[PDB]
């Protein structure tokens, strides 16, 4: 015996093989929630130069920043294949469930914001509660964190 | 039963120890990262914001979006310090490094578009190259997770 943590090296292994694969989920995880926030950015910029003022050349200025939103978007939707691929270790499940459910809700919100841009529709960009949307996907992905470190916690025992 | 990743108990307690802090160093970074972007969402939002009520609309909200990317900016930076606070691990100095330099300079750049905001100078705003400074921050992240991944593989088979 010269072991601390883990009371063999099945034990040890056991949790390794475990705690790999949450790691491998909350990746693709970070990364939908990363570029989904970048899109989220890439249509505020687009917008603000929609909105720079020539005279009756209105609300439509040289904005590729709007492709930009659409490929961060399209990246975000890449990672999240990949984690949806991915099914849940049985404690997981329903974590799982729940970003499932506010991540198909704000991607649509943001698929939204840029048809909105899209068709010069600046008012109901503005007037999209894209904040919500947000916050509760934010706050599912917190808690399926509290429960993959609840598990992580568990193999060193 | 079925085959080791590990030679030893001690093999698999050292990956263990490796692993639990790159664990802990990535945490705080993607913390950083998440939060300057919800500043740099924030910033943006009330900078669109400025611009309307000119034969446009409703205004108002922006000075609550510009008191909370003073918050984000603020949690974004005590985050860095968790990581900062941490000891770097060699294979990590380099990036770690890379990290700071490009970390430094894009907090620095969004603390100045909140002063722009708050004298309410839209031109002082888009004259800042923010998205520059951003990407590389982005790009020095993705290094940094590139190296993570690196050593986190040689910890096992
Ligand atoms: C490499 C990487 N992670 C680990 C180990 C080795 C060993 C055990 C283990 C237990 C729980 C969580 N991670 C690991
Ligand atoms: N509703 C959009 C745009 C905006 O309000 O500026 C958003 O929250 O991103």
């Amino acid at each position: 015996m010269g072991g601390l943590l883990f009371s063999s090296l099945q034990h040890c292994q056991q949790g390794f093989v475990i705690s790999n694969e949450l790691r491998q989920q909350q990746s693709e995880l970070t990364s939908t929630w990363d570029l989904m926030l970048q899109t989220r950015i890439n249509l505020s910029r687009s917008a603000a130069r929609m909105m720079m003022d020539a005279s009756n050349q209105q609300s439509s200025a040289k904005t590729d920043l709007l492709q930009n939103a659409k490929t961060t978007l399209a990246q975000a939707a890449a990672h999240y294949a990949n984690f949806k691929n991915m099914t849940p270790l049985p404690a997981m499940a329903e974590a799982s469930a729940n970003v499932d459910e506010k991540y198909q809700r704000y991607q649509a919100a943001l698929a939204e914001l840029i048809q909105f841009l899209d068709n010069g529709n600046m008012d109901a960009y503005f007037a999209q509660p894209t904040q919500g949307m947000q916050n509760a996907l934010g706050e599912a992905l917190g808690n399926y964190a509290r429960v993959s470190e609840n598990l992580y916690r568990q193999t060193f025992d």
